[PDB]
């Protein structure tokens, strides 16, 4: 599923991201954004064998069992085909968990590179929250 920006925000805030380990929704839409552009079928294969998964691009090398990465960890205990569903549940419930690994949203390279220091509260501007 490609989600709109509002329908994305609404089922963040649903799901508990809003001011999750103190990151305000928009950090949530923004990283999502520039990770996946909204899309929960997204993939990415990294140099080190290891595949990235969903809306928020989630790392088979810790988080998801792919049965393809060796000596990978699943510490979120899903396959990782879960993160890509059209229900958002299981990529919130592990980004939950990530985000509260030590580094905050600093774990997603692109939320560190383009949403981090910027007016991330545009991304749910005119939303019916
Ligand atoms: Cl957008
Ligand atoms: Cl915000
Ligand atoms: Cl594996
Ligand atoms: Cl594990
Ligand atoms: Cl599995
Ligand atoms: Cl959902
Ligand atoms: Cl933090
Ligand atoms: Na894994």
């Amino acid at each position: 599923k490609v989600f709109g920006r509002c329908e994305l925000a609404a089922a963040m805030k649903r799901h508990g991201l809003d001011n999750y380990r103190g990151y305000s929704l928009g950090n949530w839409v923004c990283a999502a954004k520039f990770e996946s552009n909204f899309n929960t079928q997204a993939t990415n294969r990294n140099t080190d064998g290891s595949t990235d998964y969903g809306i928020l691009q989630i790392n088979s090398r810790w988080w998801c069992n792919d049965g393809r990465t060796p000596g990978s960890r699943n510490l979120c205990n899903i396959p990782c085909s879960a993160l890509l569903s059209s229900d958002i549940t299981a990529s919130v419930n592990c980004a939950k968990k990530i985000v509260s690994d030590g580094n905050g949203m600093n774990a997603w390279v692109a939320w560190r590179n383009r949403c981090k220091g910027t007016d991330v509260q545009a991304w749910i501007r005119g939303c019916r929250l």
